[PDB]
């Protein structure tokens, strides 16, 4: 349909990727969320210019890293650390 | 970097699209969230097989549609109505 519609289709593509092999199928554990982030990313964490935003995403694990995600919680987090590093308005070129 | 990394780069592409012209620049109003959804989508709402999930996303507007989003709240919602219609495990072909 559009670049936006397929945008979400790309997120689930990686989700069901591991959830299919080993996981809760319908959902995924938070333990993997750690590696799953870097394992797939491994670029946004190579900066982390900010700290307040980086603390929030990290604070989540500090609170309770025992549970399971539900896509919505996995897609939202992916955007969390994104802004923490990503420099759009902060810097142009 | 990867299909996942660019995945988020596609979401912001549409965000700054309107926010740039008319909006809060740093953020966007919720009033547009309505049309912004269909205007861009116009496919997931052509089904809405579920109701409980469709009620949540809609309930948000029922509560208070007066405010501004912050990407994280715009990307998470985009995935909300997605699962409401999207039929992955529910149906294969």
């Amino acid at each position: 349909g559009s670049e936006l519609e397929t945008a979400m289709e790309t997120l689930i593509n990686v989700f069901h990727a591991h959830s299919g092999k080993e996981g809760d199928k319908y959902k995924l554990s938070k333990k993997q969320l750690k590696e799953l982030l870097q394992t797939e990313l491994s670029g946004f964490l190579d900066a982390q210019k900010d700290v307040d935003a980086v603390d929030k995403v990290m604070k989540e694990l500090d609170e309770n890293g025992d549970g399971e995600v539900d896509f919505q919680e996995y897609v939202v987090l992916v955007a969390a650390l994104t802004v923490a590093c990503n420099n759009f308005f902060w810097e142009n070129s």
